[PDB]
């Protein structure tokens, strides 16, 4: 899946944990966010075409990724705990991250 | 270590863990296919010793084995609360991600 | 914000936990932890910086802060936990990794 698909499985699953009722489906939105993220690493985004596959903007865009690898990391340990409610408020928190990651390479 | 002794370092303690008697034994296994897996994500995997350690193909190979780390972290967070048969039921999603790295790699 | 400002980063939290008593100071010192080590991550350490982006030495120092990362989350599990003093334990030896990452690329 190219980045700009990867993007919108992870503002989709940020929908459904903002609208989810039990620790079931935070957990599979959080584990298809975190099968985006690893993806989207692979991906290059197209204002990025021309450049080295590991030039430092590419590394500044797959550690971009890491970042939000590691706050997916948190939801989903708060998740697998029952703590719906915290896991929620820190998917705010991935949002925010997302958008800014989609802001700076689109 | 080389590809190939990770490889076999994993392979190994998958074994461990499908007969693991407890937490510990099972936490003591993931934390050392943890390691082994960062220090394959250094190595060259014999399909791509005709490739640049930058082209795609070899980030495509590392982020493969970031894919694997996270699997790895899901199972040993279900050993840290002391849930040995779900870890080894996770353990067994490892195998297929394993085996399926080394088809593709060897 | 180089490299370098990271480092020094690590080693203040560091201290910060080393001086802790209750579990939500040392969880506020290693995510500040895991937040400089991914910013460090994709950076370019002095050492390095005549070799190609494109270079191995490059990949396992990106490497290197991925080990660092998982210690640091192996830490901030035992104090999600509850157990200070084996977070405390664990970060002595986080002291190692990052002094020991910091004094190879300086
Ligand atoms: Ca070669
Ligand atoms: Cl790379
Ligand atoms: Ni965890």
């Amino acid at each position: 899946a190219d980045w700009e698909d990867n993007m919108e499985t992870l503002n989709d699953n940020l929908k459904v944990i903002e609208k989810a009722d039990n620790a079931a489906q935070v957990k599979d939105a959080l584990t298809k966010m975190r099968a985006a993220a690893l993806d989207a690493k692979k991906a290059t985004p197209p204002k990025l075409e021309d450049k080295s596959p590991a030039s430092p903007e590419m590394i500044d865009f797959r550690v971009g990724f890491d970042i939000l690898l590691w706050q997916i990391h948190d939801a989903l340990c708060l998740a697998n705990e029952g703590k719906v409610k915290e896991a929620q408020a820190a998917a705010e928190q991935l949002k925010t991250t997302v958008n800014a990651h989609w802001q700076k390479y689109r």
